[PDB]
């Protein structure tokens, strides 16, 4: 189930030819937008033409021109593929036109010495480790590393890899189209050695894994792109966490959805005790703080979300969007003015006081239970309103200082739940705020000579809530995040 349909080097002219010489009527492919940097564009052949769909990303989803709004490009594709339609009067999308490219597949090392390999499987692979790099001796040809620490039990093997007239073989039998095509099949019928020993490609050597004190050096490596190509390695594993997402599909939950199609997954969903129904995941970091990410609240779902903040016991809201953003709302005022008491069906909250601060306003409030014996808690709920109507923050300090209260007010209430963390669809900003968040506190509290990894953590998150952090700019930041959190935890052992 790996990502076929997505070529990530290729102009929109070379879009055009592929189709029209390789592909038919119905064919397509998924390409970056390289006019507009973060877009993405749908190359569709119709006709004997080859038309050019916009696919937009602001932040907080996938926008298709004409279209509608998805989590992920995979989200996109498998909806209009399993099977429904678009207009400009329709558009089908029949034949995924397959890349032939490996740069962005996690096995894929390019240009990488016999050495180099050798070390890195030996230090961080196991059994099963695999890669495959380019030949240096062999100009065009590959060559694949598998492993299967003085006792000699383990072993690195190196099987070569052909290309001939466009084609990747390992010196007979089937001749592949594609080195992805190569690994797939190699990793369900594996290579045995004339004496026995079983060549199994398990899982791709981990080279994105870094100890938290030298991410100065990763962010300098990554800078002249690496992150970009990390990013695009990332956006290549979407196609293993398409779950079942049923309940918001039903038509009873449809309007409870503040965009169609971007929907939590059933696995993760949170499920409201006695209708079940909120468009909300459990996050629950995997290697003890757990999170709520939501969608901006609807007028219709005001109680269904003060339903979830009461049963989940939550006691932080963390709010990144404002009301409206960019003249379209994010999120409707589901709290009540300074010093009011309201009504949420079962719910009462009182806003109890209001605290401003730079980056952020503060509100304590007070949810209770409707004629119901102290079941009154204290909710804090921390709204950031800094964040750029473009971007993100050309600075991390602001996100980090706001992060370390929401951190500190959590941990100052004993058994206090899941920290409910929402924007517009709730899985760009919100996203971005939950993995700062997991990476800041394993070096907070393990110390700064703990490992990290950025994607993998990602990964993680987007296996409990479809597309958690949208951009590669929000990308970018959460490297800047985690960075200038070390150099100002550098700044204190220095000072003190």
């Amino acid at each position: 189930t790996s990502r076929r349909w997505f070529h990530p080097n290729i102009t929109g002219v070379e879009a055009e030819n592929l189709l029209l010489t390789r592909g038919v009527d119905g064919s397509f492919l998924a390409r970056p937008s390289k006019s507009n940097p973060g877009d993405f564009t749908l190359s569709v052949r119709r006709n004997g033409a080859v038309t050019h769909i916009k696919i937009q990303n602001t932040g907080g989803y996938y926008d298709l021109y004409g279209g509608e709004k998805f989590a992920t490009l995979a989200e996109l594709v498998q909806y209009y593929m399993e099977h429904h339609g678009q207009l400009k009067d329709v558009i089908e999308l029949k034949y995924p036109l397959n890349c032939a490219d490996p740069t962005s597949e996690r096995w894929f090392h390019g240009h990488l010495s016999g050495k180099e390999a050798e070390k890195l499987l030996t230090e961080k692979g196991k059994h099963g480790s695999f890669l495959v790099r380019e030949s240096q001796s062999h100009p065009g040809d590959f060559v694949l590393s598998v492993r299967t620490s003085n006792d000699g039990k383990s072993k690195v093997t190196h099987v070569m890899i052909r290309c001939q007239e466009l084609k990747y073989d390992v010196g007979g039998g089937e001749r592949f189209d594609s080195l992805t095509d190569l690994v797939e099949h190699y990793k369900k019928n594996p290579m045995v050695e004339t004496l026995g020993t079983v060549l199994q490609l398990k899982q791709p050597l981990n080279t994105t894994r870094i100890n938290a004190a030298e991410i100065e050096s990763r962010v300098r490596e990554l800078s002249k792109q690496g992150f970009w190509e990390e990013f695009e390695t990332l956006q290549q594993q979407e196609c293993k966490l398409l779950y079942s997402r049923k309940e918001g599909q039903r038509q009873e939950n449809k309007n409870k959805n503040r965009y169609k199609n971007i929907l939590p997954f059933d696995h993760t969903r949170v499920v409201l005790h006695d209708s079940d129904y909120i468009n909300a995941n459990i996050i629950m970091p995997e290697f003890k703080k757990s999170y709520i990410a939501t969608q901006g609240c609807l007028q219709n779902t005001v109680n269904d979300f003060w339903r979830m903040v009461f049963q989940e016991n939550s006691r932080v809201i963390v709010m990144t969007t404002k009301e409206v953003e960019r003249g379209k709302s994010k999120c409707v005022k589901y709290w009540p003015d300074e010093y009011a008491l309201k009504e949420y069906g079962v719910m009462r909250v009182r806003n109890v006081k209001e605290s401003a601060a730079h980056d952020y306003t503060l509100r304590e409030l007070k949810l209770s239970k409707v004629g119901q014996g102290n079941t009154e808690r204290t909710v804090w709920q921390y709204h950031f309103r800094t964040w750029p109507d473009h971007g993100v923050p050309s600075d991390p300090g602001g996100v980090l200082d706001f992060l370390e209260e929401v951190h500190h007010k959590q941990e100052s209430i004993m058994d206090a739940g899941p920290v409910v963390v929402h924007c517009s669809a709730g899985i760009g900003r919100t996203g971005t705020f939950i993995v700062i968040d997991i990476l800041i506190d394993i070096i907070r509290e393990k110390g700064v000579d703990c490992d990290i990894d950025v994607p993998k953590t990602i990964q993680m998150v987007r296996s409990q809530r479809s597309g958690m952090v949208q951009t590669e700019a929000q990308y970018r930041f959460i490297y800047m995040a985690v960075q200038h959190y070390i150099e100002t935890l550098q700044r204190r052992i220095e000072e003190e």
